[PDB]
């Protein structure tokens, strides 16, 4: 059994892409948040 060092830390529930930082995962779900 191994894991890494490092990873991502924040998560987008629209779509499931990762992120290092609240912030960069927060102005990905703007590219969702278009379709009002
Ligand atoms: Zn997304």
């Amino acid at each position: 059994g191994s894991s890494g060092s490092s990873g991502l830390l924040y998560d987008c529930h629209i779509c499931e892409r990762k992120f290092k930082n609240e912030l960069d995962r927060d102005r990905h779900m703007l590219v969702h948040g278009d379709k009002w």
